[PDB]
């Protein structure tokens, strides 16, 4: 039915997560039909209200039968693979099961169901310790943590599908219900008058609105396929992040090593994504950090505030 | 120097040749295998040799095996590959199986774990011979699952040696171009050579580095095992042709490789020579001739055992 001529029946694995839920808040108001499959390892049941257009199956991407049944009942036109395990770095079996096996299961099921487009999200940890920053899209994958290793094989399997597949390697996405990392940590701790530390690292940050726009483009029939970096292409230090928070909150911070497994600089080159999609990120660094903080002022550092009615 | 060796995949080509090398030495060996590709005939009921039929994907069975047998040493030689569209099995055996073996070895505090790795981990290399510090870049089910598996093994607290291998020839090799040219030439069938370059390694050179890899205080990490020299399939064909004595009715066509047939896969073994002091002794001609001599005695078979059964 609606949007007229481009209604999506969208199967989102990992839909109770940060990215999934934001995507849902973006697409459900437009009239798309969404089915979520989540096991609530990190995702919250509170971000999926019983609203029209939205169905939820509590389940794993590792469960191939649950997937065949969901894909058969629902008949998606489009798939967003957003399920990832990561929370216990020593539980390699879970990471392999979710991130590799779950990806293979989503890919085989998608293929059989004849989906039009599949959208995967990749971690920049796939790049390990890069030789060239900003990291070019044709850089080698070189992970050295469980999450990086399993995610890297997951993506590589997806890229063997006959289903058209877009895999976006992402900058740290800021937006509603981000409750981990330096931004909420400095906000909370500065407001509490606690000592903060800045790792001497460079990272890149992406506003939710820019993530939403490349996600939209990625699911359009006929658009490019393959692996793509999603970023402004600009890097900012953790100290720089801390500086925006301090100023915003209204309150001499030490700058320290690079811990062992803490990659000194991670910034992605988006140029090929700009070329093939006509996409460019609009919101700059200060507006990106400030908008996350503004959200914390309204709802607090929480992952359970729903913008759905 | 007595080893209690747990060898996953011991019924296959590498596993069984290793067992025939080590069992006469008084070593104690437990084989875990599911017989997907490897054969039951290569594992006679002999003193020193135990066989558990099972999967490396079975975490229960591995835990029970490492507990009862208490290995000092692990050789992870189990791999799935036969159906390139069966990604689930490849991921199950090669990634989950490797994690299971790694965790179990770590828990049992084994001294040394030895892994074998396919040169498909390198995908399409930028430089040939392939340097050890080259990126992994697999694009097939086998290569991607194996790449992830090796990477997990590398995160173990056990000392790990992962050997990236040239094509190993020896007892019971019954796949690839060598047995295919041998069989077809003797039967008067037309052969095709793709226009590819590969490396080949005699069993005796493989046995020598495997030995070194399981010695305490030896180097750890990833290593290329090879002579470092590359030979086309056409060169392989010529050795077989000459050896077999056949007369050709037509000159063999050399055809361009498929899209997924990597044109040149030769490994640079130089860090291995530096750190182990190992060097392959058997040249190309002798490597190929040695395989064909073995075929002449036993035929192209993967069920002939060199172990004396009671
Ligand atoms: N948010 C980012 O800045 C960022 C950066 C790089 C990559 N990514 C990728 O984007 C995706 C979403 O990330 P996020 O930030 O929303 O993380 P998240 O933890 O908020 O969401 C992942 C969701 O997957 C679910 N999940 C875990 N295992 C599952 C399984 N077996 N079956 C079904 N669901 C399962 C969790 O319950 C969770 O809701 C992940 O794949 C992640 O690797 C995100
Ligand atoms: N032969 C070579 O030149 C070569 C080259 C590169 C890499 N390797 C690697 O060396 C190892 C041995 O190779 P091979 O040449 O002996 O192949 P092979 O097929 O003869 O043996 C693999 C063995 O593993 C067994 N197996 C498969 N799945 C299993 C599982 N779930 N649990 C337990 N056993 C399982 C098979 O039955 C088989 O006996 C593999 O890891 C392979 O990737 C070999
Ligand atoms: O209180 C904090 C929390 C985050 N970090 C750093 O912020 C970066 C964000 O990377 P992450 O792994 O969190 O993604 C890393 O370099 C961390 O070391 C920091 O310096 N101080
Ligand atoms: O009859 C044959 C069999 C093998 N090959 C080639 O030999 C190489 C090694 O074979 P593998 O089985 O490893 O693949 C590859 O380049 C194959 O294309 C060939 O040209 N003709």
């Amino acid at each position: 039915l609606v949007p007229r001529g481009s209604h999506m029946r969208i199967l989102i694995t990992g839909g109770a997560g940060c990215l999934g839920s934001n995507l849902i808040e973006h697409w459900l108001p437009q009239g798309h039909e969404i089915l979520v499959i989540d096991n609530f390892a990190t995702g919250k049941r509170e971000v999926l209200p019983p609203v029209a257009g939205l169905s939820v199956i509590e389940g794993s991407v590792t469960d191939a039968g649950l997937l065949e049944r969901a894909f058969d009942s629902f008949k998606p036109t489009h798939v967003v693979h957003s399920a990832a395990a990561y929370k216990d770095p020593d539980d390699w079996a879970e990471d392999a099961a979710t991130n590799v096996q779950g990806s293979i299961n989503v890919a085989k099921a998608a293929s059989k169901a004849g989906v039009k487009r599949l959208l995967n999200f990749q971690t920049a940890l796939c790049y390990g310790r890069p030789a060239t920053v900003p990291i070019p899209i044709d850089s080698p994958t070189a992970p050295f943590t469980s999450y990086g290793i399993s995610k890297t094989a997951g993506e590589a399997f997806l890229m063997m599908s006959d289903v058209p597949v877009v895999s976006l390697r992402l900058a740290n996405v800021t937006g509603p219900r981000l409750a981990i990392g330096p931004i909420p940590t400095f906000y909370k701790r500065l407001k509490a008058g606690q000592k903060c530390f800045c790792s001497d690292t460079v990272r890149d940050f992406l506003d939710m609105s820019d993530f939403l726009a490349i996600a939209d483009l990625s699911l359009q029939e006929g658009r490019p396929t393959g692996v793509f970096n999603v970023s402004t292409g600009e890097g900012h230090s953790i100290k720089e992040v801390f500086d925006v928070v301090l100023d915003y909150v209204g309150a001499p911070v030490p700058v320290v090593a690079p811990g062992a497994d803490d990659v000194p600089s991670v910034v992605l080159d988006p140029s090929k994504t700009e070329t093939e999609f006509g996409w460019k990120a609009k919101v700059d660094f200060k507006d990106t950090i400030t908008g996350q903080l503004a959200w914390y002022d309204k709802y607090g550092v929480t992952d359970i505030f729903s913008h759905l009615s």
